[PDB]
């Protein structure tokens, strides 16, 4: 099902054509336009590649490591030059300079779903149907073409654009980067699967759980753990916990679920199959792709771009 349609193929070709015109990426060739956001890993800027005139997203990872480590990081990232999917954020290149790695990617003018959610309050089921399709296909592509899993699915890692595209970013492609990064830390574990938090199972199944959790959060307008109360429910639809406590809850308590009545049973069943604690009982990518919720959503003519622009005010 990784077949690309006409419009998708055209967009990929255009991206590659533009990329080919870009030569070696150099620090001084960039002009900052604005700060897109930050993380405990690095900051992200909307920049302009002066020579090509191309607009890009530049992620700066401040690391005073040896000129050796950074070189291994840059090398491992080179693999993204062949990663071309309508569901994965475009890659321009990477380089080091002034004590910090730079990662240049396709700029997504709609921002991340975490940002979109803040403005929306909550995202409509039909809109989440398109998001689900994109995420599954993105995970499928990474697994198939690059034989890897995302490892960090969450709202802030799902980007969208005025073109109506939905793409994944920040997948674990460079083991060294993950290592160098996973040495320090500061990257939420709140969307990690119970098996990963227990150190038992670690596969694509883990990414499916994270997606299911992200879907619930987006549907109800709040991180769903722990579960809301009748009060919240009636408030949300009319109709604190320290990090370490949260992680234990996830591992020990029953998974979150969507409230009844407000969402179709197909959507509820879909997230339920994603949120089964036992990674073996939890649905897999092939099963999700043919799930009734996905089949229905795929056949729905949803103007995602329109809804998005109206919601964030583009
Ligand atoms: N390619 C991009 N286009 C537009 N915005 C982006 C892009 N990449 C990242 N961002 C924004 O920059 C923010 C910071 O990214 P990041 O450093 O990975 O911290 P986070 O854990 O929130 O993802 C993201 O939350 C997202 O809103
Ligand atoms: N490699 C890598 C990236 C990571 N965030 S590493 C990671 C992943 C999952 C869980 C833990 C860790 N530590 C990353 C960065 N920075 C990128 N893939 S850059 C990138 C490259 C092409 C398109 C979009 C993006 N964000
Ligand atoms: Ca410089
Ligand atoms: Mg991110
Ligand atoms: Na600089």
């Amino acid at each position: 099902e990784l077949e690309l349609d006409e419009q998708q193929r055209k967009r990929l070709e255009a991206f590659l054509t533009q990329k080919q015109k870009v030569g070696e990426l150099k620090d001084d060739d960039f002009e900052k336009i604005s700060e897109l956001g930050a993380g405990n890993g690095g900051v992200v800027f909307k920049v302009s590649h002066k020579p090509s005139g191309l607009v890009m997203a530049r992620k700066l990872i401040h690391l005073e490591i040896k000129p050796a480590i950074r070189n291994q990081i840059i090398r491992e990232l080179q693999v993204l030059h062949e990663c071309n999917s309508p569901y994965i954020v475009g890659f321009y290149g990477a380089f080091y300079s002034d004590g910090e790695i730079s990662i240049c990617m396709e700029h997504m003018d709609g921002g991340s779903l975490d940002q979109v959610l803040k403005k929306a309050g909550r995202i409509p089921e039909q809109i989440l149907g398109k998001v689900s399709i994109a995420v599954i296909k993105g995970l499928t592509y990474l697994r198939e073409k690059h034989k890897i899993m995302h490892r960090d699915v969450k709202p802030s890692n799902i980007l969208v654009n005025s073109r109506g595209e939905i793409k994944l970013c920040d997948f674990g492609v460079s083991g060294q980067l993950i290592d160098s990064m996973a040495n320090s830390f500061v990257g939420t574990r709140s969307y990690m699967s119970p098996e990963r938090l227990q150190g038992t199972h670690y596969s694509v199944q883990s990414d499916i759980w994270s997606m299911g959790l992200s879907l619930v959060e987006m549907a109800v307008g709040r991180y769903p753990i722990p579960p809301p109360d009748a009060k919240e429910l009636e408030l949300m639809f009319g109709c604190p916990m320290a990090i370490f406590e949260l992680l234990d809850y996830i591992v020990n308590e029953p998974p979150p679920k969507l409230p009844s009545g407000v969402f179709s049973l197909e959507f509820q069943d879909f997230v339920n199959k994603c949120l089964i604690k036992n990674p073996a009982e939890r649905a897999d990518l092939k099963q999700l792709m043919v799930h009734a919720f996905i089949k229905r959503s795929d056949a729905e003519e949803v103007d995602f771009a329109g809804w998005l622009c109206s919601t964030i005010g583009l």
